[PDB]
């Protein structure tokens, strides 16, 4: 549910 970003790694790649 988490919404990441593809083209804006806030979550995925920024913790």
């Amino acid at each position: 549910v988490a919404i990441a970003l593809k083209a804006a790694h806030y979550h995925t790649h920024k913790e």
